[PDB]
């Protein structure tokens, strides 16, 4: 459930369809 | 459920369509 | 359900169409 990430940049939590970034 | 981001760039939550970004 | 994002830039909570930022 809970993350508590706090990160910088693309990030996903959990599905199908693996973003993209550049 | 909860997620408690407080990230700061393009972040998903989980679906189809992978997030694109630059 | 909840979220409690409190993100500072691009964010799904999740469907298709893969969001785009720069």
């Amino acid at each position: 459930p809970l993350v508590n990430i706090y990160n910088c940049s693309g990030v996903q939590v959990g599905d199908n369809n693996y973003l993209t970034m550049q």
